[PDB]
This record gives C-alpha cells, structure tokens and sequence, in this order.
C-alpha cells in the first residue's frame, strides 16, 4: 500500500484500456454516490485506469480522493489529467466544493464550472454555497479588503474563488443579492460559529463587508442594491424589536394582540405600518408598501409566531407567519430541497402541484414563513366538515366529476399527495400528524412544521410512507381509479428523483456543517439517510416494485 500511486504506474500506461470485466467494474464504482467511502483497491483501479476515465465526466470527483496531494510527483500528474478530463457537469461540481477536497485548484475549478450555470439554477444552490464558503482559504478573502453584522450594510463609508465569484454574480443579479445577503447575515448570526469556530464567524463577517465593499463600488443601478438591503435590514430589526415589545409586555394573548397592532399602527416610533414600497426579503418580487395592523394576530402556540399581513405594490395582501424566538433553518433547508424536487419533476413535465412555501431565516433567532392563503389543517377539515370528500364536496362541487368533485380539484388532491408521499419518504420527514397536513380548496394537499427530518421521529420505528387512512378515503378508497392513478404518480416520481440522486445527495454534502439539529446529531451518517432511500441497489423496474409494494403494505395496514 505505502508505495504511492504513482509510484506504481504511470505515465508508460497512458495507452491503457480496460477489458470487458473490468468496464464494469469502474461504472459502478464511478456512479456510486458522492459521500459513498471508497476501498483502497477500488481507489487503486480508479487511479489505474485513470487515462480511461478521462472521458467519463462523472468520474472526475471519484479520480481527485484517490490523488494524495503531499506527494508532488502525484499532485502534479493528477492536475494534468484535470485539464485533460471531460469537464464535468454543474450539477456535479457542487461536490468539489465541499469538505473532502481542500486543494486550491481544484475548488478555483469548480467554480469555473459553476460559472457556466445560470442564475436560476445558481439560486436554487446558493444555501448550500453559502456552506461552502467554511471549505475556502480565510486567508484571500481576507485580503480582497480595500462589528455587528446588521449594521454593516447600514454603514457605508465617506481564476476566481468562491467567495469572489458570489458577489460578482449578486452585482449582476439582485435576486441572488437578496438571498446572499441573508444567508451570509444568518451565517454572521450563527452563535455556535461564534463559539466554536470563531475564525469562520470572522470570514462570513469579511464576506459580509466584501459585498458591501462592491456593491459601493458599483455602478449607479447596483449602488441601489445596497440602500435596497439596508431598508429591509431595519425594516426587519424594526419587525424583531416589535416581536421583543410584545413578546415581554406580560398579560394574556388577547392583551399582546391589542398591544402588537398598536405599535404597528403607530408609524412615527415603530415605522411598519408605511414602509416606502421596500422589496420583501421573502420572495423581493413583493415590494411592500406596509404591515397591515388591525389584521395582524399572534398564533396561540410556543414562540408565539405572528401572522402578518403586508399591503403590496399591487394592492393585494401576502400574509407571513414570522416566527421570535424559534429557529427557522431546519424548515429553510427542508423547504428548499422541496422547491428544488418541484422544479426536477417539471423540468420532466410532471407538475405534481406542489406546494414550495417560501422560508427564510433573517437570523439564527428568527425569520419569514410564506402564508399559503387558503389552506386549513387536514385535523380541522375532519373536525367541521366530516371527511376530505366532503369538504371538496362543500367547496368544488361537480355534476360529472367523480364522487361529486371537480374532476381538476379530484386530480390536483391526488397528484400532491402522490408527490408529497414520495417526498416525505425520502427526506425521512417524521413527526407528521393532521395538524402539519394542510389542505386547500384548490385540490391541494401539503406538509408543514418540519421539525423532525431525517429519519428521526417521536416514535423509534415510524412508517417509512407517511399515509393514513383519511387521505386514500378523500380518492375514494382503493378500488377507484383516483387510487390507480395515484400509486402511478408515486412510482414516476420515485422514478424521476432517483434520476437526479447524484445533485440532492451533494447538496446534503454541504449542510453538514450547517448547525441544522438533526443533521447535526450524525452528520457523517446524514447522508446515507438520504441515500438509501432512492434504492440505488435496485434498477428502475425493481424501484416501480418496490414503491409499489411500499404503498400497498402500508394501505393494507391500515385496514
Ligand atoms: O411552519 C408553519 C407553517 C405554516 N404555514 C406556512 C404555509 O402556509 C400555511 C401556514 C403555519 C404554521 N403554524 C404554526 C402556528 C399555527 C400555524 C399552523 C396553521 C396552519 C393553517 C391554519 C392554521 C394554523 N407553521
């Protein structure tokens, strides 16, 4: 073994080609997983067949493990075969920017790569390479210069690495600026950073001021950018000192509900009520012209979250549920990794109608929830209305459509539990009840309150498919052709997620890191979570099978 790789071949076997066998071998070895630890005979015949493997892009993270950099006779062939491999797909190199690769090159390359995506794919990663960022050299970003967090960008002044490449892409485009400037905040906010790693909580705080640093440097539309931040910045230190002021004030929930749309109503102290059309940080699409007072009510439940209603730039309300005293992230991760399964399965065209709420944390301590205006808990639909049926009976009712329903509203019911049933089943969403099942009159079903995930769960064995009784009675049972039409759904879906393993599982790479509670409990042991649950072991015929056969034990349970 102690014999260096190099040491043993190369290059007088650059003319190598693998055999029939041994082809095999190297396609399974290359398509395993990205966290998926490889053996040092298989990490040997990668390194051996390595001028062959330059024409598989996929296996261009495999070969860079087997390299060992102290070793400069390795270093340098290994970086040679870099420029000579097939360069790898975006999706993929999300994998050379987490914590197993630490050479310079390597990451300046990823980042090339990811420099041919476009910002839409870019944001739907950007959380993840904000994590990134505790996997680059302190040092450089450091020195791009030329403390609280919140006041930074309140407090102006009278080969690219991760870090730099970020903020040239938020100065190109203010939607990436709003999410990177948030995500960095949280990152400043994080106190576990703080403690811990107090070197990191340094960096994201010279990422912070490197931002505010260019966008001050930039041209006149970008210079914009940053008075746009600043006023959502104390419009939210506004919003969480609101929070503080009801939050302490003691009495009872109607006595704090009085007290919170007094302070909203007063708009000369408190300045909520009239903000100056202010991009949401939210979703920025929605400016907002205020919060609404005498609407806004206080949630009978632990931190007692808000519900809020903004007045928009175009008259309409969105409400939010803005959460003190509760951390948001676990929900911010889950919510995007559904937003990112939603937009896999239609780029497949299959649009499942699902329900990505919007989440995002505007510190450790705090943060936004998107209201889906319509929805009612599945608990509280059984309790008024009877059944699932009855209440798209009441509320879409139908002379043809089936059992009575709107034949749209019937489909769109089944087509979210298919997804959400596939979804909850990967991610390993435990904790779930009709209290976190919410329904819409549209069709809709959808999950909430992600606080178990993971696996992890209340009870030590849960089910693996997280369906009851009440949602295959709301399809009208097991013999319609709703249900029919459902397991069909489900098995696709399974279908179409496996497909894009590879980029769900190194996204999950990167959140190790990330103090999320039930990651952080087994973070080497996170993402094989995950990773069995696509059943990589079996082909796509025996998948169909298996998710077949999982609905079905499940059902038949439950009768
Ligand atoms: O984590 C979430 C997300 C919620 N949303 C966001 C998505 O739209 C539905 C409401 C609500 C909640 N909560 C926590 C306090 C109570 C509320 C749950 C709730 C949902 C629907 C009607 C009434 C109450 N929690």
């Amino acid at each position: 073994h102690k014999l260096a790789r190099s040491l043993r071949s190369g290059p007088s076997d650059h003319d190598l080609k693998p055999n029939a066998a041994t082809r095999d071998q190297l396609n399974i070895i290359v398509s395993y997983p990205p966290t998926k630890q490889l053996t040092y005979e298989e990490q040997d015949l990668v390194w051996k067949f390595r001028y062959y493997l330059t024409n598989q892009e996929k296996a261009l993270t495999k070969f860079l493990k087997c390299v060992n950099w102290d070793l400069p006779q390795e270093a340098k062939q290994a970086l040679e075969l870099l420029g000579k491999w097939k360069p790898m797909d975006v999706e993929d190199s999300l994998e050379l920017l987490s914590s197993h690769y630490t050479n310079p090159t390597v990451r300046r390359y990823a980042v090339a790569r990811l420099r041919q995506a476009d910002d839409e794919d870019l944001l739907m990663y950007l959380l993840q390479l904000v994590q990134a960022l505790k996997y680059e050299n302190f040092d450089d970003i450091k020195n791009g210069l030329e403390i609280d967090s919140s006041q930074i960008i309140t407090s102006p002044l009278p080969e690219q690495d991760l870090c730099t490449f970020l903020i040239s892409r938020a100065c190109k485009n203010s939607t990436l600026a709003n999410y990177l400037y948030w995500y960095v905040i949280v990152e400043c906010e994080d106190q576990d950073t703080q403690q811990r790693d107090p070197k990191t909580h340094e960096m994201y705080l010279n990422v912070m001021r490197r931002f505010s640093q260019a966008l001050l440097k930039g041209d006149k539309s970008v210079r914009v950018m940053r008075s746009l931040l600043a006023a959502q910045q104390t419009f939210v230190d506004r919003l969480v000192h609101l929070m503080k002021a009801v939050q302490r004030e003691s009495g009872n929930r109607k006595k704090k509900n009085e007290r919170l749309q007094a302070l909203l109503g007063d708009n000369e102290k408190m300045n909520l009520s009239d903000v100056e059309l202010i991009p949401l940080p939210l979703e920025p699409q929605v400016k907002i012209r205020g919060i609404i007072p005498e609407t806004a009510t206080l949630a009978k439940s632990a931190n007692m979250p808000a519900q809020l209603f903004f007045k928009t730039e175009d008259g309409g309300k969105y409400p939010v549920l803005f959460k003190h005293g509760d951390d948001l992230r676990q929900d911010q991760l889950i919510l995007q990794i559904i937003s990112l399964m939603d937009k896999l399965l239609r780029k497949e065209n299959l649009d499942l109608k699902l329900t990505p709420y919007k989440v995002l944390a505007t510190s450790t301590k705090h943060g936004f929830l998107q209201w889906i205006q319509g929805s009612v808990p599945v608990a509280e639909v059984l309790d008024t209305e009877g059944s699932i049926q009855n209440f798209f009976r009441k509320y879409a009712p139908s002379e043809n459509g089936p059992n009575g329903i709107s034949a749209e509203v019937m489909d769109t019911y089944v087509k979210s539990c298919a997804g959400y049933c596939v979804i909850t089943y990967i991610l390993g969403v435990g904790d779930r009840h009709l209290d976190n099942l919410l329904l819409t009159k549209t069709g809709k079903l959808f999950h909430i309150d992600f606080g178990y995930i993971l696996g992890r769960d209340p009870k030590p064995l849960p089910p693996p498919m997280k369906l009851n009784k009440e949602m295959v009675e709301g399809m009208g049972g097991t013999q319609s052709e709703q249900y029919q039409e459902f397991r069909k759904q489900c098995y696709t879906a399974f279908l179409h997620l496996r497909r894009y393993s590879n980029l769900i599982l190194n996204l999950f790479s990167l959140m190790v890191d990330a103090n999320i509670p039930d990651i952080a409990l087994e973070p080497d042991k996170t993402v094989k979570k995950v990773q069995d649950k696509f059943r990589l072991d079996l082909s796509d015929e025996e998948a169909v099978h298996y998710m077949q056969s999982l609905i079905d034990e499940s059902v038949h349970a439950l009768f």
